[PDB]
């Protein structure tokens, strides 16, 4: 592609504590994992981290701004 900065990607939220899945439709993360947020119920958010998809109470996470001025994991 000749031009176009890309990168209009979905919300991410970093997990604050590890939480295994329980239901089928529950997400599984570790402490300080980064989850691709994808939808938001009342408190439970759908998001994807390490090939799952699933739902999780957002209370276990925080929204992040950008990955800004810290790493550049190329």
């Amino acid at each position: 592609g000749s031009s176009g900065s890309s990168g209009v990607e979905n919300l991410k939220a970093q997990a604050l504590c590890s939480w295994t899945a329980k239901k089928d439709n529950h997400l599984n993360f570790s402490k300080h994992d980064i989850i691709t947020v994808l939808e938001q119920q009342e408190n439970w958010w759908f998001g994807e981290v390490h090939g799952g998809r699933g739902w999780f109470p957002k209370s276990y996470v925080k929204i992040i701004p950008g990955s800004e001025s810290g790493p550049s994991s190329g």
